[PDB]
């Protein structure tokens, strides 16, 4: 199959007028299908449950943005049946059917972008531009792994040939499997976990976020339309520590692909160990876990550059980013400037309802909103408030950009992971101590540094321990197959997410020789 | 850095005056050697201890081929502060340097081939050609890893440009971890798994199986007069249940690299899923574990090749091999004919002291003797005994070539690993009967097929779930780069050995950009 090269797809900033009309026109459909009811979707069907999931407008949490299926142990052992009597065929297409099945995947998803942007500012709080790249990114995985899964056809193994015989080595997917997705990238990531292994001949069933159930609904709507046989792909709306553990537990799941927390990333871990009674292989699990991510600045930086950077970084989507700025490491020399514009520049960012197109919109939830002010309470006694640092007024989860400064580094809010609108300045002497303390927390997921000097940013690329390292720019928003994505240390298992070596996690090798 | 194309080291076969004399040439100095101490290897000095581990030879027990230093905690310790000091350097070494490090421990060890041959020999009781294999399979993991690792080379990763930025991804490795390894290849995989981590820039502390602890010294003599710099590689004889166990659990072991059977795989894949007090990344653990491995003989196969093959399958070293053939499954068609053949050729085969070059040496230990013994008595009571079954005169642990016919598909000598020279045989009504019995085990390692049917071995090739298939020849004796080498299901993690893939389980990705 040829295609063009991969281009990631463009990332809408509505600054022309037909685009600010579409994304009106697409708000306004989908506030007004608010209340809508999605079921589970298993076995190529729409299946509805009892019990159901309500979804939240986190800008008015009054109202409800849709409700879903309630997934439990029966479900969940239904599509455990459904995908793995799927594996027996979908392992046995043609790469280049699947890999067709992806772009068509994609196709549907590009024609529904508007629809997909929108749902994500009512659901999850996204203002118009970060609705637009997560639906972007969504598209990008799918162009990209449908290509790169080409690149492990049958048979795809480089070998040394034998005299008298004929030596092959190929790929085979691994089985059917559980995806266990996060609420701040429901489109991309939930896509990208999803279509990754499904590509090369994996089957999945798919457990969103509870926050972001009915979009997660909308991209399996996609699939659907895009004609995945039954089983293939499986939704499962449900609570993360039960229908969830119930999968990743069960000794019939044969890899786990999971992006969230630390504290469910080492459970998950810890249970994919063992062996479940019955349990016939050792269990694959990916995880991706988060980070406290930090930019540094040294005196010899372009300040307002820096400045600008800092502030997308650590405000964009409120925050609530893996990838997200929460530590500014200052050495002396800039740090006056920097904080100075910083603060200048952070105390200018509007915050209100998501639809609004704010900077900021609301963080996902009332827990999210209670373990965010918990934050700041503690960093009030830890470091030094000079911005926000309070909920504002409204029934929406809205926290001010908050800044802390003279902030130590060991620190809990220069350790643990807010995931809020939350940024602790940490001054240090020099470009050397600058890297110590960038490198002394338990993560290692993305990092930058704002630098003209040659030798500092060379010496970062080398010891800046981080998966994702930025220089002289945001350290958000990494791009499918621009920037391999994932991170070292308690951030997970490097499980490079828009690389090519993703794909290889869902394989398994097997080796045929022939003598004749 | 330019070399030679990869070949695989050759088999001496002792056709030869020459190759005769040279080895017992080789066996008189071994022997001559039997009262030598080897101290662990740390930091790049050989350690000693106070307590000691003693090695037999299996084919005279009462005689002691040489002793070794003990590791306990204190030592490991030594060994992991040793290990990541050494990372720290060994880590930015040029890949072209540390390849030609290998290059050199290759050169060092095919010189002193008939050594540790012979060491084989009177350690673990392996035959000449058994000995010969080994060691070549040493020599031809050392001389791929070199190569395979300037694949990987900084740097190696293919991403997507992008406007006004250099994107620019490439491999580290990850840091110091324990290789843990098995009895019966104590040259070859104690070579394989040391040098292909520290190839990539990792750090090693090696834990040789406790029968094979003198030729894992003499394999360090090798990389010490090679160079490595003071803690790259390490060499802790002790008790696997003590120090490995440690290393394994400590906070501060990077990964595991473990071969041996499944029941201490499974605690290993455990322990490794477990963040310990203050651990900050999560483990990789590669376990290669066990095999029951079948070979399918149908009606159409050449009856005298398929015999022969079995014979050399079955109880080449004794069928101490994860790779050995311990079931053989015949159709109604074949039965007969083949298990005739199977039997002519099997009572024929000499079993003595390994170094007179019998067809079969001794089992490796007394208690390796105790559970294949066992094995057998469960097995009079599953099957019918026609060949063997019997212990054999001498201090030496020599057991008959054993055969069990009308064995039950789910009879816990069909099921189970022997690790003996003890072949079960199973009737099937056809070919489709003789895959879903060979799939029937909670394995996946090795597995072969003789028949002329195309369409015969074309359908083992997709549903004949190994991970190293071989049709119309032998089962055993994969040959690094021709086939790589691992399993599905609970014959491990599908580590591919001798394979390109093998180096990638050693790094992990760093994504660095540079905004212009
Ligand atoms: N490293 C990355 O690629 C990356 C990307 C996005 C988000 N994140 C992380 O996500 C976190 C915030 O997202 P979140 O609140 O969705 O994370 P979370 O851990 O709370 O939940 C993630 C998913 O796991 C489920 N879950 C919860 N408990 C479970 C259990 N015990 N067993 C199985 N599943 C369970 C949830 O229902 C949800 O689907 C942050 O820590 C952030 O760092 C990381
Ligand atoms: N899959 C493969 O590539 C392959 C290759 C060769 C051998 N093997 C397997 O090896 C097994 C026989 O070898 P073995 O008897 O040396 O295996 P084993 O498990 O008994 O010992 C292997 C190594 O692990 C150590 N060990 C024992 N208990 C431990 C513990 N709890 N924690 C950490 N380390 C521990 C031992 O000291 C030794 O060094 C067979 O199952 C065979 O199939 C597998
Ligand atoms: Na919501
Ligand atoms: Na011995």
């Amino acid at each position: 199959m040829t295609v063009e090269p991969f281009r990631n797809e463009p990332i809408e900033t509505f600054q022309t007028e037909e685009a600010r009309r579409a994304m009106r026109e697409a708000l306004r459909r989908v506030r007004e299908e608010f209340g809508r009811h999605y079921p589970l979707y298993i076995g190529g069907e729409w299946v509805d449950t009892k019990e159901r999931m309500v979804s939240l407008n986190p800008s008015a949490p009054s109202e409800v943005v849709g409700t879903t299926a309630k997934a439990g142990k029966a479900e969940a052992e239904a599509a455990l049946e459904a995908a793995w009597k799927a594996f027996k065929t979908w392992k046995d297409w043609p790469q280049e059917d699947r890999s067709r099945l992806l772009l068509k995947a994609a196709a549907l998803m590009r024609r529904r972008k508007r629809e997909l942007e929108a749902t994500l500012v009512y659901e999850v709080g996204k203002n118009w531009v970060e609705a637009s790249a997560d639906v972007a990114e969504a598209i990008d995985f799918i162009e990209y792994y449908a290509r790169a899964a080409l690149r492990y056809r049958y048979p795809a193994v480089e070998v040394v040939p034998y005299p008298g015989e004929d030596n092959e080595s190929f790929y085979v997917p691994l089985g059917a499997g559980v995806v266990i997705a996060p609420w701040n990238f429901p489109v991309a990531i939930f896509t990208g976990m999803i279509v990754g292994p499904v590509a090369v001949g994996n089957t999945v069933i798919a457990k969103p976020a509870e926050d972001a159930v009915v979009v997660g609904a909308k991209v399996f709507e996609i699939f659907h339309e895009a004609g995945f046989p039954p089983g293939v792909v499986n939704f499962l709306p449900g609570v993360g520590e039960e229908v969830g553990a119930y999968l990743v537990e069960h000794p019939r799941i044969r890899f786990i692909n999971f992006t969230g927390s630390l504290e469910v990333g080492l459970k998950i871990y810890e249970a994919a160990g063992r062996l479940a009674p019955g349990q016939t292989w050792f269990k694959r699990a990916y995880v991706e876990t988060g980070g406290k991510d930090a930019i540094i600045v040294d005196e010899t930086a372009d300040f307002d550059l820096a400045a600008e950077g800092v502030v997308v970084s650590a405000y964009g989507f409120q925050g609530q980013k893996c990838s997200a700025a929460s530590r500014l490491i200052l050495t002396q020399g800039a740090y006056e400037p920097v904080l100075e514009r910083v603060l200048k520049r952070a105390e200018r960012l509007s915050v209100g309802p998501a639809e609004e197109n704010p900077d900021l919109g609301p963080v996902v939830s009332a827990e999210q909103e209670r373990k965010v002010l918990s934050y700041i309470e503690i960093g009030k006694n830890e470091g030094q408030l000079v911005l926000g640092g309070k909920r504002l007024e409204g029934e929406g989860y809205f926290i001010a950009p908050t800044v802390f400064t003279e902030v130590p580094p060991k620190a809990r809010i220069a350790q643990e992971e807010i995931f809020g609108p939350v940024l602790s300045v940490i001054r240090v002497k020099d470009f050397a101590e600058a890297l110590e303390v960038a490198n002394d927390t338990p993560y290692g997921l993305t990092g930058g540094v704002y630098s003209r000097k040659r030798e500092h940013l060379e010496w970062a690329r080398r010891e800046f321990h981080v998966g994702n390292l930025y220089f002289n720019r945001k350290i958000t928003g990494a791009l499918v197959g621009v920037q391999p994505f994932g991170g070292f240390k308690l951030s997970g298992t490097n499980a490079k997410t828009g690389a090519l070596d993703y794909l290889r996690l869902f394989l398994e090798m097997k080796a045929v020789a022939e003598r004749f």
